[PDB]
């Protein structure tokens, strides 16, 4: 495909993976952006993969697709079809990775606002959760704090998945090797220049400092297995959150625990949602 | 064409040529290299462009080729022809822009030794007389110093056609601009992204602290006609060597001097290979 690809890949062997996604986001800046809200080119419309029972006020699961340049749809598909006849499940994609190809957003916040709005407008009136994985999760913990501050909506909890904020990247650096080897091993095809941008500028937008934190109540969802070598003089490597709501550890590492082990993550999810109803 | 030449497009309609400039530099990082002038993919084989009179201790031109991504073999033609029956007229491709992608040079130097290696071996005995223009002034100036230091064979002379050297390189930045339109405005077809990397690549090199200075005599062919506006209260706008054994002025701009005015330049450049005999 694209030399930005044959660069990535090229990073990877060369375990300069870090040094590469900074290359990404500062030339994803020369991309077209959208400014505002509904200047968004993709249509946002949120994607049902799985069905609660016919009943009644209860909250559907909204997922947040991840950063990953070769995520797309199929990202939700192996972890719904353990909340079908449990709880609807759509999953909202993200601005920037659509069709052509379509427009960056401007900054962090405008893409959250284009994501809230079209998950106000398919929700209707339920009660929402949201969940993200790695990089997804820290884009769902966001757009729960957009939701309550700019829309007033803010949801009835947030599934965290293996997040590794800013604070406490520690293990996620010293894995980076396996991090770019884990995309590239997943592809279903070869990674567009366009979403590895994408997936650049928006490991800038979250790399970066954000001040809230939203009062929704956090389900932190950790991984068993580490993804690579630790020594344990070392300290933890698990995924970290400031006052989990509630912790659960799933078998697995950082990469399959949504892929083999998706749903151990249901179950978890579908025994926090009701202690919380 | 591909992403980089679409991102490289934008950024000069946006005046950041400069920061783009930067960009490619860091990404070329990750392209395949070669370290050793040996492991050169391409054959440098110089490649004659005009022959002399049949008469030696006669001196031979050999032209350096630049760095622009939008270039390559015809960049010496229109000023070739002028030395048909004159000089001969060689001119050497610069390592990094060849067929599939060719490697690039780990460092300058290692560039230069793999193109003072073809030029040896091809000028046989004769005096050899560097000639570059804009970005390959810079290279024809930095392979005549690595001639003399590390080949023990000091060409007979340099001709730098228009040099704006690291220290004087104001007017380059004022008209940054202009310069990035006419380096589109050139195009006889897509500028390849891997020539795109090429050309940031040694735009960093050339940019580096290259303290060694030449020996050989250096005429300075200078433009007539500024690229752009200039506030003369700035400073001169001409481009600058330091010590020159000859200065030629000829008409046109920095480009054009060199479209439509090579014959100027070749008069210029024989008047003086005859003085210095
Ligand atoms: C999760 O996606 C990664 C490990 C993550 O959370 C890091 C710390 C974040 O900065 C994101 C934005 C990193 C980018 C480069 C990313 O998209 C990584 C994707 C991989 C590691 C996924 O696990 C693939 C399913
Ligand atoms: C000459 O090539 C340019 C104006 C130049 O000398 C600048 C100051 C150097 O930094 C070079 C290495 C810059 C690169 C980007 C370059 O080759 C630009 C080339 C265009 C604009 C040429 O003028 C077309 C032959």
């Amino acid at each position: 495909a694209g030399m930005f690809r044959a660069l990535f890949r090229q990073a990877v062997e060369d375990d300069r993976y870090g040094e590469f996604l900074d290359v990404l986001a500062e030339a994803s800046a020369f991309r077209p952006q959208f400014a505002s809200p509904e200047a968004c080119s993709e249509r946002l419309d949120p994607v049902l993969l799985a069905g609660g029972p016919t009943d009644e006020g209860r909250a559907v699961l909204v997922g947040c697709t991840g950063t990953a340049a070769n995520g797309g749809p199929h990202e939700f598909l192996r972890l719904s079809t353990s909340f079908q006849e449990e709880r609807d499940f759509l999953a909202v994609p993200l601005p920037g990775y659509g069709t052509g190809t379509a427009l960056l957003p401007a900054d962090l916040d405008t893409a959250l606002d284009a994501q809230a709005r079209a998950i106000l407008r398919a929700a209707g009136d339920a009660p929402v959760v949201l969940l993200g994985h790695a990089g997804g999760a820290l884009l769902a913990h966001e757009l729960a704090f957009r939701l309550e501050r700019a829309h007033g909506a803010p949801p009835a909890g947030i599934v965290l998945v293996d997040p590794y904020p800013p604070g406490h990247q520690e293990p996620i650096e010293v894995w980076s090797r396996q991090l770019g080897e884990g995309l590239f091993a997943g592809e279903l095809e070869p990674m567009s220049d366009a979403r590895l941008l994408a997936m650049g500028r928006y490991a800038r937008f979250l790399a970066g400092p954000r001040p809230g934190r939203s009062s929704a109540p956090v389900l932190l969802v950790r991984a068993s297995e580490p993804l690579g070598d630790w020594q344990e003089e070392r300290g933890d490597w698990r995924a970290h959150w400031d006052l989990p709501h509630t912790v659960a550890d799933v078998p697995g590492d950082h990469f399959t625990m949504m892929r083999d082990h998706a749903p151990a993550v249901a179950e978890a999810v579908l025994s926090w949602l009701d202690a919380i109803e």
